[PDB]
């Protein structure tokens, strides 16, 4: 049966699926790894007994258990990111989409969930691997990870919640495709891991850690990149949330084994409840529980890494959107509200800049404001938003992806950059919000082909030709086909750094992806808040 | 006869002299002090004796001792600047310009020269008086002022050297207008005071100075204002200078008493060939010998001045020019010649930046360095060469004179601004030098009225324009002509801060000069000083 699939773990059962009036194979809730319960909470992951008889993969696995946006009940726009299947600290499993018939040497993309580490779900409808498989022909696997406290809670020394576990989660859905993705027809020499925001700063936090390397060939991020101002801490900062998150649940706090003990005996929903009282500062995009410089998965420094060439060097294609910012400032940010054009005020704005560079001090926010103030026009409510909406997400996203591209680019094999920004014709959200994050996601894995789901033709046009980029660069190293002829994407280099627009107008070429403010945030505003 | 006039210091012989063939009266070398040599040398003016008979007033006096600019041998555009007449200590002299037939009781300006309180003389041709004076029947007076140590050598406590005795000299000669200038039909109470660069800070400086206040009706201020950062300095700095000096001569430096006397035992070209050696750094626009903030002639700080309303109320006529910085940059930055255009390297511009901020930290000379580069396009030549230009006007004069002018305005009784962007079609410098320091100067005192100088149509009237927004002010407190059809020069306010072009094409209002900069340079780079 082409259902039926035999692996080291065990034999598995998938489902056969319709996709664009055809069918293919879809295995779906595959456990690889012992669910984390109990004891086990806090912990590495450890690997999955084997079984015997049969698993029946034909459904949907539960999700982690997360923090559940209730911003707006009954707006798809926030609830296509909520989890769509019960929740349970058991969510340990991975979901296989396989063309028909079986391949038998493809290649093999393997897809990590975003939700800034404290969120996600492998099983949302715009995460549905079976367009991108369908349509490239390629084998692709989408895995899970602890997020929140479950993931990330940090006490360095101890071996019962050292941190990154939720790190190792990925690595070990890795490790079980590497040993066993070929039954299913993928190539295992032959993996490309792609993800957005957590998950493309998760991609590229898998090239620096020695522990991972060797288990993926090639890599695609996704607005977020490992160094980010938000996907990572010390382990004294980890220490102290820890700490905090026992004091909001009234533990005993005299030693690790009693906070961790104390943490093990509540139910998820205490943890969840109080997991945002433990941030230092007021601040939007920042979350509690996040990977940690540890030593071990992280040797170094993310930036000494950067610098000394300490990561694995081989292709990465990688870009970001143009309103990066929006979705966290809608949520966070005075002035700001869905269904109004969000004009801001001038002292809206400034509250906005504290919020946004929440670890600067005095002189620094206003090196912040200078920078993106017009001085001709500075009660201009439109000028104030769009300000700050590229403030956000150039401190967030965008500059710390062009940093880690450019050093990247100096020992690596060939980089590949894009800059994201359509207005999808369909969009739920204001336009104020313009090009928001996670909103590259549906052309990705081909959304606009579902003609019920309302995209325009050059829509569907996008999508294939960004899954076509996408799928040809994981099985060669290079989005485009050599002795065809379309327009050439051309190679990101140290010297004259080009990069293209992802949109459904013809492609243009352009060099130094916002440059100009980028060497304000990786450059010179450090070196400001270094010496005062 | 109309060219004999009686004064309260004794009698007057003037000449006839012919103006755009017709003729008028002039009064030259009349003095207004008594000779400042010997043990007078650094010393506070004496008024001047009355003579008996009558004092020939029919040719120019002598200019007093300065350095010399040589750098251009036979060039007009560096000479025209020197002194024409023989230089000599006994040089406090002054010259008025009269209408004929002599008028009653008609408005007066009085000039006092720039040349960065180091240079100047009253007899330069392009500051011939003839014109204005004809074509707008107004008393023109040029008055002389001791520079260099002569004018403001200070070491405070010390009655012989302290300081401010070239603005004393000023005064002074103001003092003598107010008293006499009725003689010559002038109206006393319709004293206009205008100077250009050191001139227009020392306007500034009389507004600001109790002991001047009464002395002047209203002002007009060129490519220069009192709170810039070369026309003054510190009672300690001041001390400081006036010690290297000695230094550099041999003089013995155990007491005030002592090194002024050696000082006045020299002869007056030694003074000059060491002035340069007591700069505190490597820098352009900056001078040895300047006004010094001494607790008399300014009671406080310029900026506690400025901000309680420490100053003379009336109206005032101010500006700048498009380039004001590039006669600097050539003379001292590497990179700069007069014969090639000057573009600059990377290296050469951030040279050039230490110099133009010498007072700066590291940190400080990265942020400007950020504000005036394009980081697409950073190994553009012009671009930097018209920078680094920028940088050197901004910082000395044109956000200076703004924060002059914004806070003045508060408290003033009218304002009106200017930006004068004409480049001269006879120009001898090189096109990259654009609107030049003192190029203005020119079209106020009426020179594209004479043919044989070579102007076009254009700027003859562009000419006679500025020399009636000029005299028309002098006599009313506003440029414009009420009840005519021509364009209005609007007034300048706290809240639309309007400003005029000055330039041969119809005429524009724009509001706002050059704020996006000068928000840098007044508010954000003084922080950042303070704070490291
Ligand atoms: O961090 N990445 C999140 C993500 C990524 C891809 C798609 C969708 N999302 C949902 C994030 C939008 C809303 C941000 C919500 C943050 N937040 C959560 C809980 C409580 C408060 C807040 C923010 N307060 O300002
Ligand atoms: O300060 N204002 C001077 C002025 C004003 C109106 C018209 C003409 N000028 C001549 C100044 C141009 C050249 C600057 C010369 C400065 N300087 C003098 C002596 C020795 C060295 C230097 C500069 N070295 O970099
Ligand atoms: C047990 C088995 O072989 N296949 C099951 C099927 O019976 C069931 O309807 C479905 C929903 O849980 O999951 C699959
Ligand atoms: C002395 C007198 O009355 N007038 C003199 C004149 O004789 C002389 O030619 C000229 C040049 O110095 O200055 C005037
Ligand atoms: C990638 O590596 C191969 C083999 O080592 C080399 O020949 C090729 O030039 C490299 N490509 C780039 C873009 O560096
Ligand atoms: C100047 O002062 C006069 C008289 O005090 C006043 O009436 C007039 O409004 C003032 N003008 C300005 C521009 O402030």
């Amino acid at each position: 049966s082409e259902l039926l699939v035999n692996t080291k773990s065990g034999k598995v059962m998938g489902t056969r699926v319709p996709v664009l009036s055809s069918h293919i194979s879809a295995f779906l809730g595959i456990p690889f790894a012992e669910p984390p319960v109990g004891n086990m909470r806090f912990r590495r992951p450890e690997p999955k007994k084997p079984w015997s008889g049969v698993w029946n993969a034909s459904t949907y696995p539960n999700n982690c258990q997360q923090y559940v946006d209730e911003q707006f009940p009954g707006f798809s726009g926030s609830e296509m990111w909520n989890p769509n299947r019960e929740m349970s600290e058991d969510c340990l499993y991975l979901n296989i989409w396989v063309p028909s018939p079986r391949p038998k040497s493809t290649t093999v993309m393997v897809w990590i969930y975003g939700g800034g580490f404290y969120s996600g779900s492998s099983t949302l409808d715009v995460y549905n691997g079976k367009y991108l498989a369908y349509t490239e022909e390629v084998v692709l696997v989408s895995l899970s990870y602890r997020v929140g406290a479950f993931g990330f809670l940090a006490l360095h020394g101890s071996q019962e919640a050292p941190g990154n576990v939720g790190l190792l989660d990925q690595r070990m859905a890795l490790q079980w495709v590497h040993d066993n993705i070929q039954f299913f027809g993928g190539d295992p020499k032959t993996v490309t891991i792609f993800g957005e925001s957590a998950g493309g700063a998760s991609v590229g936090m898998h090239i620096l850690s020695p522990g991972s390397r060797d288990l993926f060939r090639r890599a695609i991020l996704q607005s977020g990149s490992p160094n980010c101002p938000w996907a990572s801490v010390s382990v004294a900062e980890g220490r102290r949330r820890a700490v905090e998150l026992g004091r909001n649940l009234n533990c005993n706090l005299n030693s690790d084994e009693e906070l961790i003990h104390c943490l093990r005996e509540k139910k998820p929903q205490e943890l969840i409840d109080v997991e945002w009282n433990v941030l230092p500062f007021d601040s939007i995009f920042r979350f509690s529980f996040v990977p940690v410089i540890d030593g071990e998965f992280f040797p170094t420094s993310l930036e000494s890494m950067l610098n000394s060439g300490n990561f694995k060097k081989t292709q990465i294609l990688l870009g970001v959107n143009k309103d990066e910012g929006s979705f966290f400032l809608l949520y966070g940010a005075p002035g700001f509200s869905k269904d109004s054009e969000s004009k801001i005020s001038r002292e809206d704005f400034m509250s906005g800049v504290k919020l946004s560079v929440p670890h600067a001090n005095d002189l620094g926010l206003d090196a912040v404001t200078l920078q993106y103030t017009d001085w001709m026009d500075d009660n201009n409510g439109i000028k104030n938003r769009d300000g700050l909406d590229d403030i956000v997400g150039d401190h967030n996203v965008i500059c710390p992806l062009m940093h880690f591209v450019n050093k990247y680019t100096k020992f690596g094999n060939g980089t590949y950059l894009y800059f994201f920004n359509h207005r999808a014709s369909n969009l739920v959200w204001p336009e104020w919000m313009g090009v928001i994050h996670g909103y590259e996601i549906e052309f990705v894995f081909g959304l606009p082909l579902v003609k019920e789901l309302n995209y325009t033709a050059e829509e569907e046009a996008l999508s294939r030709r960004i899954m076509h980029y996408w799928a040809t660069f994981a099985k060669t190293g290079n989005p485009n086909e050599p002795h065809s002829q379309e327009s050439k994407w051309p190679l990101f280099t140290t010297k004259e750094q080009k990069f293209i627009d992802l949109n459904t107008e013809p492609m243009k070429v352009h060099q130094r992806l916002r440059v100009q403010m980028c060497v304000f945030w990786n450059q010179f505003l450090p070196k400001l808040l270094n010496a005062t």
